[PDB]
């Protein structure tokens, strides 16, 4: 497992747009299974929306991009922070995302994440967010790796 | 129905708030058809601390959130005008998300400009389309279903 | 016995960033509460907290057993009642036996379980700890005392 | 240089979130005037308070925005883009007179500032000018500052 | 019309809230004349996390907002004492601000105490004039012209 | 070693930062047995907007927080003296907690001064106790018992 200090080391991400807390499984190449606490202490809460948090559902594919990303990261130099600490990622594409459930504080929401296809720093990959065992969204993206 | 609307009457019709509420101006809107806004993009706004460290570019996602409003403003005002006092016991949920290619990243002094057309509505069903515009230029292309609901 | 966070924003007056309960999973009316609270990157106190090194500050999860047990006593003589609600204050008037240990961190399903200890009047004496993954990460006692909002 | 992104303003101001008043550069010519600006956007942290339901920029930021702009333009006349320099230098703001302020800034609102050197003798930098919206003025000022060694 | 008030009246008087409201209590009031006021200043401030990073100072321009906003609770009061209800009504809009000396810089653990006078006022437009004090030496000195208008 | 401690000293000594860093100016220490420091309480901290809204409280385990940030101050320094390079690879965590009393309420305006003494100390280990007062009068009581330990 890569705790939030590891995480730390390879995504460019920080507070508060670093949405990825903790990877549970990784298989280079293959796929990435990940999570995210969802609590109302986060400052996303205070309008989305107003007596009613409701975790942004475009957030929750930022949060599959993330994952996708640090399976790019490791894929490609392996667990690096020295080379890591000089790559930012982009978003290029985002494409048949569906949400179904709502995700809300007291949730653990889980990223799937399996590799579509990739070449160089750019990287397909698409999957699903799932909360106690059911899918609240799936979502295909492919984001590019590039130098600061 | 106005064309133009400002940073008030936007606060009046969209349920979401900061740091969430992503459309600052209405330049111009036609009602069950089309809708222009935009929002400004500046180094004051807090996503920018970690996204990213030493180098602020706007949320690819946070521009799809950004158009999504721009409907959304379009869908309500459409269905019951400008009527705040519905308004405030409404909200808004994303349905789906399809067809987005981001071109050029948006930064700190650009003036976001957002481009939606309505594809397909139906009810509280609506699906728009369009793009992301900074100084005339195409940096985001998106399409969007997102459902507005009595908030229970 | 089950509440959401909505449920939650009715009874407690805290709000952000001071409300750090998120969801009550078990409650038995002047016996003893469940609840959590999840930690994640996310949170505006990991800014400080330490950065490079993010830790849940042990005072805020005492924090969160307080208002977990303020949660217990409130429902336990006026049950879920957003209304009497209002009208009322649970503030702590001590803590004691406090005990840290293990880290909280970004990514823990941080467990309140607090007893109903002893309770006359108003005034209302819990116990218990704070749990993670089953471990017992921290234990505390509170004293609270409900009062008329004003 | 005469146009400067957020990118090099970081590298030369000191000043950070939710300080940094200056977006972009869009005109500079040394010792004499500087063209720059901030966007104004809703999704600022000072719009919840100033003030609920009614969004206004504070009238004192836009000062501030000007200073921050006559100091990029004071410190770049010494001695150009460096970053370097930068880091060792200090720009304390004396004394602040003659600001009016016109019309409110709001959210939407792009806030040009314009200034331009009054008087440099020595550390003492002297700039005024005005701060405007889509060619209108919104409000004027003048202001001093020292150059000084950080430390 | 007492001469002390505490947070919780100021929040009754005066529209600004966080990160705004620069006035944590007033120590001193006479209708039409003066007022005495101060803020405390903490490192808890997230002002600081951009003025300046390891080397915290108060701005300069925000000593001058909490004079202001000391002026404004005076003329508020001056006219309509404590009433809450009209407050409510209202907002304060800067007029002009002049001859403003920053003599020493303000800190964290510094109280920053507001002395402010009535130079001149007439309806809602109010000039006031004065300095800001740290353990009684003059930190800044500065003049402001303000207007209490309704908000509609 | 010194006795006062300003905001730029008490940065280099502890770890702590925005917005967990609750200790403004230490006014008196004593290595090895007492130090004297505060925190200025304003209504502009975050802390506030949810503790609670309309009725701004300094929440008491904050105030516990302080009074062990002080403490570990004194440890590190009784230990050490003022050495930033050393400070920054120690770390103070508690161990516990007891004998916790809540007074007074804590509100914007008020100076929060830790009393801290030593009540044992052996190695890593120190066993501190005091009182968290404004204006001379106790709002609060604790003793903490903390670690200094590595931070690898
Ligand atoms: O008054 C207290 N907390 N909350 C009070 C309160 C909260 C809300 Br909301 C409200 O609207 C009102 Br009226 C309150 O008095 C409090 C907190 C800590 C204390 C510590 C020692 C003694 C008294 C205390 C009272
Ligand atoms: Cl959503
Ligand atoms: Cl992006
Ligand atoms: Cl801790
Ligand atoms: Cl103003
Ligand atoms: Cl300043
Ligand atoms: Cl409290």
């Amino acid at each position: 497992q890569f705790f939030i200090e590891h995480i730390l080391q390879i995504l460019p991400h920080r507070y508060p747009m670093l949405l990825v807390d903790r990877i549970t499984e990784l298989q280079a190449n293959q796929k990435i299974v990940a999570y995210k606490n969802i609590t109302f202490n986060e400052d996303v809460f205070n309008g989305h929306f107003p007596n009613k948090p409701i975790f942004p559902g475009v957030l929750i594919v930022e949060g599959m991009a993330q994952s996708g990303g640090f399976l790019a990261f490791t894929s490609l130099w392996g667990f690096d922070p020295e080379i890591a600490k000089t790559k930012i990622v982009y978003f290029m594409t985002i494409d048949k995302v569906k949400f179904r459930i709502p995700v809300t504080p007291g949730d653990r929401l889980e990223y799937h994440l399996e590799v579509l296809k990739h070449k160089g720093m750019i990287w397909q990959v698409g999957g699903t967010a799932q909360v106690d065992g059911k899918v609240v969204a799936e979502a295909e993206l492919k984001a590019m790796i590039a130098e600061r």
